[PDB]
């Protein structure tokens, strides 16, 4: 009641012969046995009851320039009880920092000399700090590191205990914590993606593979199902993604290791193999599709411009993909000209029945492969990002009314050149989708989206409210008997006044002509000079901003189109796999006139 | 005026002086009382800490946050609203009360036109 908050008042400052007297003291209290239990009182003496905390936590959690001689005094009254066995590895108690015990609160606090001192007490190096705050939900409610001491070591930087922890015999290396993670996942979780200047985490993924030296680390799935290279694609590291997919070790016993194997040679010509285990479409997971498919990532150019993703998409456009994107708009291209000539030369016999029939087994084809593609829109990030869920919708919807004006048109509905115009109008504006062949055409074509998304529903979601006031401050004082004698004709009225058309005569039958008149001038000073102008000056600002960003949009909307075509292709005629064994190691050569000069001038 | 150095230079305008008085820690003995952010726990880049809250609030009747907030003479505005304890403090006091208090003072504007 008394001695035990003296002692963790007395571990924490570090009064050492305060210590060493309450620990003798301590060991009176302990010499009248109550016979009632031997570990179990010294652990209430010795552990606070509500956190759990020991006391070689409240002595390495309060460092001070006294902090080693504490521990060694502490430990050896341990060792005197004979209770260090499940003293030095005590874990909490509570459900917050679950499983942290001496060891990480050690290798944390940049203590080394402490860490090797518990080690080499026979400290566990096994523990797993599974804890809710160390595996939380998000980066930003707790410290996610593998909660292992080796990736603790690891991730905070501190190479000598990792060194003398991959020496020690017991450290297993594959270790798999409760996310399914190894040492690897968690380096590659917690390291950064933008160039930074001194990036420890590729050194130190680089000394603990080549330490390790054995393919084991580098394929252990978690429990996602994702290895280390597909979970730096998965998050978006392009730094750590750019070192694995091209590792070249030059000396002998480390060879298996590497992944790109450098045939030859000369001045600035290089022909090099790479290697394709797990970055292809092989699988049903890979980089690839992972480095494209992705929403929730900013640099997804920075990582599709490297090899062998660049040399990857260049191949499997131009051996299989181009063909199939050209043929894809010449069809669509007659399906639209013949649902125009149809559409235009309505009967307000034999002739249109061959011209109905091609349209609606095309409209069933095209609804169904629609209806199949927003089957699989589970995950709904595509929705708020920009990237092509939209043209999905836009497709389904043409398809749909097309054949819903067929079906229209058979029974005695005479509604059918509603459904027919609307689907005509949208499938001609819907040609502007494949303007993603070109390059100076993709910047037109996503400028639209851009700015219908950004600018102009806030524009019109302002407008709406003054369009609405003027209108029923405008239509409420027409008597009634000029133009203004609805809403919705007062509301067309000032539509019309907005974009230039229009009259703003004096004379309507009104009874207060001067107060008409200032409404009529206050709503064309509002809208026609300072609300479209400041919408153009904002719709300038997004155009701007786009157009010196279009390259990339192109080149991940080529991308995708690739990936697309290359799943709509069965199983047989997937004999355009890349190379044979050596694995796969896809053969690439190139020039870098600009590292060679600048390498030989030096 | 019946302002405090922190009152003043919440007032004045300047960031720096305000920034080091509102989180000052000095860690050892005999000058802790003049501390005024206690840090409770730390681990790698997770930190629990302690501000304290004597002139900084709208418990009295002129403070750091209402002067901070209701300047007009100083550009600088946003570069002391975005310090610790303002920060967690304007996002407290928004996401307790002021947030339905807003969307119900809308409602009934809307309901009135
Ligand atoms: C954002 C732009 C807002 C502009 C709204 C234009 C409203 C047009 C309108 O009210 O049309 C009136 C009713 O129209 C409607 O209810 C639907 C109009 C569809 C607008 C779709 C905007 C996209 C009737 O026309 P009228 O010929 O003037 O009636 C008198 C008998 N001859
Ligand atoms: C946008 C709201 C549009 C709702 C339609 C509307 O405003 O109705 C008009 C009545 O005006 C209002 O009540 C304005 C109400 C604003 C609603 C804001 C939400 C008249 O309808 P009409 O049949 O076209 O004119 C016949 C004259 N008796």
């Amino acid at each position: 009641r008394r001695l035990k908050k003296r002692i963790f008042a007395a571990v924490s400052e570090g009064c050492v012969e305060e210590l060493v007297e309450l620990l003798v003291e301590l060991q009176e209290l302990c010499r009248r046995r109550h016979d009632e239990d031997v570990p179990d009182f010294l652990m209430h003496k010795l552990t606070a009851s509500d956190t759990g905390a020991t006391c070689l936590m409240k002595a390495l959690l309060n460092i001070n320039p006294n902090t080693k001689e504490i521990v060694r005094i502490l430990l050896a009254f341990a060792e005197e009880n004979d209770i260090l066995g499940r003293f030095i590895n005590a874990e909490y108690t509570e459900e917050a920092y679950e499983g942290q015990t001496a060891l990480n609160i050690a290798i944390e606090r940049r203590q080394g000399d402490i860490a090797a001192l518990l080690i080499a007490a026979g400290a566990d190096v096994n523990a797993h700090a599974k804890g809710a705050f160390f595996n939380p939900k998000y980066q930003h409610e707790g410290f996610y590191f593998g909660e292992t001491p080796l990736a603790l070591a690891a991730c905070t930087n501190q190479p000598e205990i990792v060194q003398l922890l991959m020496e020690h015999e017991q450290t297993d290396i594959t270790s798999r914590d409760s996310r399914g993670n190894n040492i690897l996942h968690a380096l590659v979780t917690v390291a950064e993606d933008f160039k930074t200047q001194n990036d420890f985490v590729k050194r130190m993924y680089d000394m603990i593979l080549l330490r390790s030296g054995n393919w084991e680390l580098e394929t252990t799935r978690n429990n996602d199902g994702l290895t280390p290279l597909q979970l730096a694609a998965k998050m978006g590291k392009a730094e750590i993604l750019k070192y694995i997919l091209s590792r070249e070790i030059k000396e002998k016993r480390l060879r298996s290791l590497s992944r790109k194997f450098t045939d030859w040679a000369y001045g600035p010509v290089s022909s090099s193999l790479y290697d394709l285990t797990n970055v292809d479409t092989t699988t049903d997971n890979s980089v690839l599709e992972i480095t494209v498919y992705n929403t929730n990532i900013d640099n997804r150019h920075e990582m599709l411009t490297l090899e062998p993703l660049h040399t990857l998409l260049h191949m499997k456009w131009k051996k299989f993909a181009k063909h199939m994107f050209f043929l894809s708009f010449c069809f669509y291209f007659f399906y639209n000209i013949t649902l125009t000539l149809v559409s235009y030369y309505r009967p307000r016999g034999w002739l249109q029945l061959l011209g109905r029939m091609f349209v609606l087994i095309w409209a069933m084809c095209i609804s169904v492969k629609e209806g199949i593609a927003i089957f699989l829109l589970r995950p709904s990030d595509l929705q708020s990002i920009l990237s092509d869920a939209w043209f999905h919708f836009v497709f389904f919807i043409q398809a749909v009314l097309v054949i819903l004006s067929v079906f229209l048109y058979l029974f005695a509905y005479k509604e059918y050149l509603a459904c027919l115009v609307l689907a005509m109008a949208l499938g001609w504006a819907n040609m502007l989708y494949y303007t993603r062949g070109f390059q100076s055409m993709g910047m037109y074509s996503v400028m639209i989206q851009k700015v219908i998304l950004h600018d102009v529903l806030k524009f019109l979601f302002v407008y709406i409210v003054f369009l609405l006031g003027f209108g029923v401050a405008l239509a409420s004082l027409i008597e009634k008997c000029s133009s203004y004698g609805s809403f919705s004709d007062a509301v067309l009225e000032l539509f019309k006044l907005t974009i230039g058309l229009g009259d703003l005569n004096i004379q309507q039958n009104s009874k207060y002509p001067i107060l008409f008149l200032f409404l009529l001038i206050t709503y064309v000073i509002l809208t026609f000079v300072l609300l479209l102008n400041m919408l153009i000056a904002l719709m300038g600002e997004t155009v701007e901003n786009v157009s010196k960003e279009s390259e990339r949009i192109w080149r991940l909307q080529r991308a995708r189109t690739i990936l697309e075509f290359e799943k709509m292709l069965p199983e047989w005629l997937r004999s355009r796999f890349r190379m044979g064994e050596l694995r796969l190691c896809l053969r690439i050569n190139e020039v870098k006139w600009t590292e060679w000069k600048t390498h030989v001038s030096f």
